[PDB]
Formats: C-alpha cells, structure tokens, sequence
C-alpha cells in the first residue's frame, strides 16, 4: 500500500509495496517475488 511511500510500518516493511514485517529475514521472503517476479 502507501503509508510513508514505502516505509511504514515495522522496522522492516517492504521498500517496493510498504509492507510491514518485525523480521529483516521476513522481509527478503516477501520480497523474493520482488527478484524476477
Ligand atoms: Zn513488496
């Protein structure tokens, strides 16, 4: 979504979506789809 135009909230949220995720490792799982779709 948009909360802080991708960086919201969590420590860790998602630079390309404005995600959230307490977990840096969390973090990279998610934007494992943001590799090569
Ligand atoms: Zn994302």
């Amino acid at each position: 979504g948009s909360t802080r135009g991708s960086t919201g909230i969590k420590p860790f949220q998602c630079p390309d979506c404005d995600r959230s995720f307490s977990r840096s490792d969390h973090l990279a799982l998610h934007r494992k789809r943001h590799m090569l779709v």
